[PDB]
């Protein structure tokens, strides 16, 4: 036996938090890209907001509607192309703001990794300062189904869903994970607390390290 | 001050160990509540499976297609109604076997929960017996949006996803929220595993008692 190692209770408790808040954050990012790539792997979608984009059929029918915000939580709805914001859906309601006005990340890094990732139909993810708020973008290329002539994926149209880790959504998660008291860091120092960086941004998250799920 | 209650390493290793596993399982059943709705609760779904289902439009044409297992894992989907089963894909195919010799539970049960649910917009979910395997169901009504007229919820139809519990997603799930070793428990005594019910079927899941995550 080469021996075992005894470790301090807090020190475990304080990496099971961290390993919870991260699993937390990647398990509501792999959610997230299954449902952009639901609403944007869709013929529908592909005739409707590929090209020129109608308002009628994304939000006055609902297909791609205020129901994004109210049920499903995303701030920010948005299709985007070569020339920029095709479509924006904030706060449930259409808007004039475009998304790389809203942005601190580069919306042609967006554009061009959703494209590439089609290829494996796969959307993109990641986290972004969405109007001064920390918040998950994720990104998929509207593409018809495999029953419809191929497209080149090079000049398809974007679908992103910006989800806002707003107070309530927060607390909610850090619930849904055990974490004591999650919240978006508010000065620099984190003190009694512990924090990780959403990768990024300039934002941290915080929490209380205490025995999680307990 | 009462006075502290100090605890066995072991006690909190295992408490948190069910915790986790609980939350793993409510976090994908109310993951696949918001995916039922996000299918159901559609116009044009309303229009091509509210009564008579059209299988071109939902499987040639992939709207709620092989995709849906392929890609999102669900190893079951389909539409009923007072009838009995009228579309059935099992594993990304279509299948002529019903609902109802599917499961252990009673599908006019699911009919008349769902139906109920979206009165508040909701889905309903379950576990049960799909097929002598452990599964998640998730049901919502098939409904049109809100700028579409009203319909009569108590007759319509609704959609059903069937999440068999796969080795492989146990493994994977379990993998998502710190488990060791979740699976499917084989004999009737766990012994020196963990295990919990789940409610409404034989099934029980088995665990190896760890410390969760770490």
């Amino acid at each position: 036996g080469r021996g075992s190692i005894a470790r301090h209770q807090d020190d475990i408790a304080i990496e099971q938090s961290h390993f919870y808040v991260e699993k937390a954050l990647q398990n509501r990012r792999e959610n997230s890209e299954q449902f952009s790539t639901t609403y944007s792997f869709w013929t529908d979608a592909y005739v409707y907001l590929g090209n020129r984009v109608d308002a009628d059929w994304a939000f006055t029918k609902n297909n791609l509607g205020s129901v994004l915000y109210t049920t499903n939580g995303y701030d920010g709805v948005f299709v985007i192309d070569d020339r920029g914001t095709r479509y924006a859906m904030l706060e449930g309601e259409l808007s004039e703001r475009s998304l790389a006005d809203s942005l601190n990340a580069d919306t042609g890094d967006i554009l061009r990794s959703a494209r590439r990732a089609a290829v494996d139909e796969a959307a993109i993810s990641r986290y972004v300062d969405f109007d001064g708020a920390p918040a998950i973008l994720v990104a998929s290329a509207i593409k018809p189904t495999s029953d419809h002539a191929p497209i080149d994926l090079a000049k398809a149209s974007v679908m992103v869903f910006v989800d806002r880790l707003t107070p309530a959504k927060l607390a909610k998660l850090g619930g849904d994970y055990g974490i004591a008291n999650l919240h978006l860091l508010a000065g620099g120092a984190a003190g009694d607390k512990e924090s990780l960086a959403l990768e990024g941004t300039p934002h941290r998250l915080a929490w209380v390290s205490s025995r999680p799920g307990s």
